[PDB]
C-alpha cells in the first residue's frame, strides 16, 4: 500500500497431497513499451513482400500478454518426474494469478550514457480477458512463456493479432479490436494484481503407454467361432473355383473377427534422420502433407495423433507431424539436425496407425470370373464408428491448453499439439506502461502527443496451477517402465546449469512412461 | 430393420424448392455451354436434397457363393482388406457394420465382412462351404451403403473449359458431420460384451 | 460468420518452438541429403504446428455462372456426386456442410 | 492517498442496459503552465490589425478547461454504430466526472539537454464551475476536446474568454472574471477529483 | 512499514539470569549480487587442474548465507569469562533471528566515478531452510560468520554445496539443488525478517 514495503512475497512451493499436486511458480518480468504506444497494422507486403501462402493482416498493439502456456513453467523436472512415474493422467483444476513487487524505471539517454532513474508516480496497467474477447493467442505455441528456471528474467512478449485477410488487404469485416476499450486496472508503485480462475471440466489426460496391442486383444488358447474365408483357388486348375471357409483361431492371430479398429489417419512423407537414405531431390515443402483453407495450402503441422514409426525403425519420423523442440542455444534459420529436439511416438503405436504407413488396403472393383480382384492403399481415413484411438503426448517442454474455435460443430477438441482443450482456457492477462508525455509545447495543438518519456517496468510474477491427479492400481508383475536419469559421469547434470550458467534441457520428457492394458 | 429407405425419406407428391443443375451442353454445338436449373421433384427423385447421408464404409472384396463366378486365381488373403497395425497386417474381420449385398443378390457376401458361425458337427481345418453358417446383413441395406459397392464417386478435377470433370470412387469413407448409420446385428450365437479398450479416444465404440 | 480464418488462429509476432524439417537436398549435388530443421514462425506462417484442422469434405464438381467457361459436353448428372445405397445412386444435394467457392 | 499508490483505476468500458448506454470513458492528459501564470488580455491589434468583423477584446486566462463536448469522446465507432441502428432517439442523463493518477513533473533546462525529474510535492488545482459564473467557452465547437482513440495522450486546452469591445478597446461594462477567485481544490501527487452532474430535462433527440 | 521508519531497534545487551545467560548480537551486513544472478557449476579443472584428492564437483548459487557458528558471534570475552570461570557446562536452548533496516543500494558506473544511489523500491528475499533440504554447510568451520567486534560491518558469504564427483566429473545421481524452488519471503526497504528456532536436546558441554 506504499512505496517502502513489497506487494507480495516470493513463493515458488511445489507442494503435493493425496491427489492433488499444487505446483506455485514465480518469475520476474520486465515490460518495454512496444510500439511507441501505437496501433500499427502489420501486413506481408510491410514485412515484405511474400508468397500467397503466408500472407497475413492484422495489428501490433503495444501490449503484452503474460504466457505460461508451456509445462515447464509449473513442473520443475524431478515433479515432472514423479508426475510422470506415479500416476495414470492429470487435469489441471484452477490458477491464481499473482503480479506484486512492481517497480516503473524511467531510463533517460540526454546524456551520453543512459541513467536509469526510478520513477514512482508512473503507473503500469493490467487486465484479465475474462469473456475472451480479443483473439485468443496462447495456445497456439508461441515463445515468450515463463521462463523454465526461475533465477532468470524474461521479457515480456508482444500481443498482435491477426484478422481476415485477401493478400495483404483486409475484407471489410476485418474487425479491428482496442485494447484501451477493455476495463483496465491501474497498478502504482506499491499495488499488486490478482486474478482466480477455475479450468473447465476438461477430461483426464492420458500417460500411459497401452501394453495390450489393439490387433492382439485376444487370448491366444481359445478360437472364436466366426469363420473367414480361406481359399477361392482350390488348386491350379483352369477352373478350379471354391469357397473354402475355416474357423479363425490363434494359429492364424491375423484374419479374425475384430470388434474394434484403430484410429484415424493422415499419411506424412518418410524422412530419416540417417541423411543418406533420404532423397537428393528437395522435398521439405512440396512434398509434405498440407490442408487447403481459402485457397492457401498451409502445413499440417503435427495432424492427428499418430505413431512416428513402426516398432524397430528409429531412425524414421513423420516429415510434418511430430513436435519438434529447439535446444538451449539452437539458432533461428537453417539450423543442422542434431541441434534440434525430434520428438517420437512410439508410445501409441499399438493403438494409433503408423504416420509414416498407408492405414490399409480397401477393394475396389469386383472379384468377378474375369477381373481379378485389385486394392488401392488408403493413404487418409476419416474416423468410422467402432474406431478407437489415443490422441498426442504432452511434454515437458510443450503446452497445456488451447482456445478451442468458438464454431458450431467440432469432433473430439484435444488440440493437435497435444495437450487440454477447453472452450473456456485461462483468459489472457495483457500489461501495458500507461503512457506519460514529456513536455508539451505551451501553446494548443489539436494533435495527440508525440514525446513520451522513455520508460519500462518490472516487478514478479506468480502462478499457482492445482492439478487433479488420477493414481494408479495396477497389478502388473515384472518393474513397470519408469523414468530414470542415466547414472553415469558427464560434465553436466541434466536439468542443471552450465558453467556459464544458461540453463540446459537435453531432452524432452513425455509423460507415457507407466503401463495399463487394453 | 428400418422399413424406410434413407434415399427415399421423402413424399413422392411434393417437390421441394432446392433447384439442382440439370444441363450444361444445351444440344450439341461446339462452343454451347449453358446453365440450366431445374426443381428437384419426385420424378427425379435421385438427385435432390436430403439432410443425412449413409453411414461409413470399408471396401470389401466381392465373392459369390456360387463356386464358378469366382476368380480361379486364390485371392483368399491377398485380396482381403486389412488394417496395419505396428507393421503386422490383420484381417479386417468383420469392420464396421455394412450391408452384405444389395437387394436381390443373395449369392454374394464381404469376403471378410460377415460373422461365419460352424455349424453343429463342423471340421476346424479346411471345411467346405455348405458345412458352415454365413450370416447375411441384408437387414441394414437401407441406412448403411453396401459392404461390397464403392461408397460414391466424388469429382476431383475441375470443370474446366479444357478439362472434363473427373470422378474417382471412394473405397472408404470416414465419418462425416451428418452421417447416420446402424450398427451390427447380433445372432443367437453372437456375443454380447467386449471390454472397450481403456484409451482416450475411441469413436461410437460399439464392438 | 467466423472473423478469423482457422489457419490464421496463431498470433503473427511470436514463434512456436514446434520447429520442422525444412531443407532435404541441402544443395544440387548428386549425393547430398541431410536433414535441416528450422523453427516455424510468423515468416512461414503455412507450415506450423496446428491443434485443429478443417472439417470433412466430399468433393463436388466445379460449376460455373458464366457459361462460356463450362465444358461442352453434358455433364449434370455424369459429373456429379453420388452416395449408393441399395444399387440406386442418388444425387448427394447438397452433403456436408461446406464453402462454395474460394476466396 | 500516498505517492506510492494510484488514485483509480483505469475505467473504459461501455455497457448496455435494457434501455439505458452507459460509456464511460478515459485518456491520459498533459497540462502544461500557460502564460507563465499570468492573465495577459488578447484584443485584434495585439494579435495582428484587422477588420472591423474580426474584433475581439479578452483575456487569456492561465487555466485549461477539460473538453469532452465532441461525441467520438464517448462513443467508440461500433458503440455509436449500435446506437444510431437500433434507435429512435437517445438523451445524456448524467456523468461522474473523475480525474486521478496526477503526476506532477519538473522540466529543468539548466543543463545543455532537459532533465524530466519528478517532483513529489507540487500541486496542481482544479475546480468545476457548478454556477457558471464564468463565460462559457464549451459548446462552441472548440478544439480540444478528449482525443477519440484512447491509447493516445492529450494536451489540456486554454481557457481565454471573450467580453464586450468597440472595436479592440473596452467598454466600461467589460467585466474582468478572475481565476483564482473561485473556490478550487488543490490536489498532490496522491489524490483525486471527482464531481457527479445530473443532466436537465433535455428532449430526446431526433435519431430517425 | 514504510521508508521512513526503522524495522527494529539495534539490540546487542547480554542478560544472565539464575542459570540462564541470553546473549544478543547485532551486526551490520552488506550482499552483493553473486556470480551475477547465475548458478555456475564449480570443478577442480575448472579451478585449476589438481590431485585426485582435490577433486570436487559443485554448484556456486548466488545466495549468501547468514553464518552465526562461531562462539565470539555472541558472547564478548568478559561474558566468556564470567561463562567459564563459574560454570561446569552450558547448553543453547533456543535463538531468535531477525534481520531489518534493510537497505538496497543501487551502484553506477555509467558516469567516470561511480555513484551509490539508493534503491526504494528494490527487493531482497531471504528464507530459512527449516526442513533442512538443502545441504549442509554450517558447521564445516567456513569463515565469514558474525564478526566479532560488533562495530564493524562483515560482508554476507556465498552459498555453493558439493556433491558426488568421479574425478572432475558427475555421477548421474549427482541432484543439482535449485534455490529459487523454496518458498521465499521478499523483503522491501521497510520490511523485516524473523524466525524463532528451538535448539535440540543437546546434552551439556563439559566445561571442567
Amino acid at each position: 500500500d506504499g512505496v517502502g514495503s513489497s506487494s507480495g512475497n516470493w513463493h515458488c512451493d511445489s507442494q503435493w497431497l493425496g491427489d492433488r499436486v499444487i505446483t506455485t511458480s514465480t518469475r520476474t518480468w520486465a515490460l518495454p513499451t512496444y510500439n511507441n504506444h501505437l496501433y500499427k497494422q502489420i501486413s506481408n507486403s510491410t514485412s515484405g513482400g511474400s508468397s500467397n501462402d503466408n500472407a497475413y493482416f492484422g495489428y501490433s498493439t503495444p501490449w503484452g500478454y503474460f504466457d505460461f502456456n508451456r509445462f515447464h513453467c509449473h513442473f520443475s523436472p524431478r515433479d515432472w518426474q514423479r508426475l510422470i512415474n506415479n500416476n495414470w493422467g492429470f487435469r489441471p483444476k484452477r490458477l491464481n494469478f499473482k503480479l506484486f513487487n512492481i517497480q516503473v524505471k524511467e531510463v533517460t539517454d540526454n546524456n551520453g550514457v543512459k541513467t536509469i532513474a526510478n520513477n514512482l508516480t508512473s503507473t503500469v496497467q493490467v487486465f484479465t480477458d475474462s469473456d475472451y474477447q480479443l483473439p485468443y493467442v496462447l495456445g497456439s505455441a508461441h515463445e515468450g512463456c515463463l521462463p523454465p528456471f526461475p533465477a532468470d528474467v524474461f521479457m515480456i512478449p508482444q500481443y498482435g493479432y491477426l484478422t481476415l485477410n485477401d493478400g495483404s488487404q483486409a475484407v471489410g469485416r476485418s474487425s479491428f479490436y482496442c485494447l484501451e476499450y477493455f476495463p483496465s486496472q491501474m497498478l502504482r508503485t506499491g499495488n499488486n494484481f490478482q486474478f482466480s480462475y477455475e479450468f473447465e471440466n476438461v477430461p483426464f489426460h492420458s500417460s500411459y503407454a497401452h501394453s495390450q496391442s489393439l490387433d492382439r486383444l485376444m487370448n491366444p488358447l481359445i478360437d472364436q467361432y466366426l469363420y473367414y474365408l480361406s481359399k477361392t483357388i482350390n488348386g491350379s486348375g483352369q477352373n478350379q473355383q471354391t469357397l473354402k471357409f475355416s474357423v479363425a483361431g490363434p494359429s492364424n492371430m491375423a484374419v479374425q473377427g475384430r470388434n474394434y479398429i484403430p484410429g484415424p489417419s493422415y499419411r506424412q512423407q518418410r524422412v530419416s534422420t540417417t541423411v543418406t537414405q533420404n532423397n537428393n531431390s528437395e522435398f521439405a515443402w512440396p512434398g509434405a502433407s498440407s490442408w487447403a483453407l481459402n485457397g492457401r495450402n498451409s502445413l499440417m503441422n503435427p495432424g492427428p495423433a499418430m505413431a512416428s514409426h513402426k516398432e524397430g525403425e528409429d531412425r524414421f519420423f513423420p516429415l510434418s507431424g511430430s513436435l519438434i523442440f529447439g535446444k538451449q542455444g539452437t539458432g533461428r534459420d537453417n539450423v543442422d539436425a542434431d541441434k534440434v529436439m525430434i520428438t517420437n511416438e512410439e508410445e501409441i503405436k499399438t493403438t494409433n496407425p503408423v504416420a509414416t504407413e498407408s492405414y490399409g488396403q480397401v477393394a475396389t472393383n469386383h472379384q468377378s470370373a474375369q477381373a481379378q480382384a485389385q486394392t488401392g492403399w488408403v493413404q487418409n481415413q476419416g474416423i468410422l464408428p467402432g474406431m478407437v484411438w489415443q490422441d498426442r503426448d504432452v511434454y515437458l517442454q510443450g503446452p497445456i491448453w488451447a482456445k478451442i474455435p468458438h464454431t458450431d460443430g467440432n469432433f473430439h477438441p484435444s488440440p493437435l499439439m497435444g495437450g487440454f482443450g477447453m472452450k473456456h482456457p485461462p483468459p489472457q492477462i495483457l500489461i501495458k506502461n500507461t503512457p506519460v508525455p514529456a513536455d508539451p509545447p505551451t501553446a494548443f495543438n489539436k494533435d495527440k502527443l508525440n514525446s513520451f518519456i522513455t520508460q519500462y517496468s518490472t516487478g514478479q510474477v506468480s502462478v499457482e496451477i492445482e492439478w487433479e491427479l488420477q493414481k494408479e492400481n495396477s497389478k502388473r508383475w515384472n518393474p513397470e517402465i519408469q523414468y530414470t536419469s542415466n547414472y553415469y559421469k558427464s560434465n553436466n547434470v541434466e536439468f542443471a546449469v552450465n558453467t556459464e550458467g544458461v540453463y540446459s534441457e537435453p531432452r524432452p520428457i513425455g509423460t507415457r512412461y507407466l503401463t495399463r492394458n487394453l
